[PDB]
């Protein structure tokens, strides 16, 4: 299943118009999200104090 | 039949929305006219020469 895309770019913006001035606006949105390791594959209780 | 309106007055202005964003758009105009006696009662060929 490797070598072929899984979904579609789509960054749109639609206009629907129902009777009586009523609007459906559909707004879309993609992005291309970069994501590094985690700093500590732990969970950390911390204190911050200035 | 005098002393009875036969009309109503009427200056709006209306807006339809339909599907496809197309507008029909009712213009309506009333106004008071008023109207004097014509200068003669003739047709007259007038010319100008200035």
């Amino acid at each position: 299943g490797v070598g072929v895309s899984t979904g579609s770019y789509d960054n749109q913006t639609h206009y629907r118009f129902l009777g009586d001035g009523w609007v459906e606006i559909t707004a879309l949105a993609t992005r291309l999200v970069h994501l590094n390791m985690p700093k500590s594959e732990n969970y950390c209780r911390i204190r911050v104090h200035n």
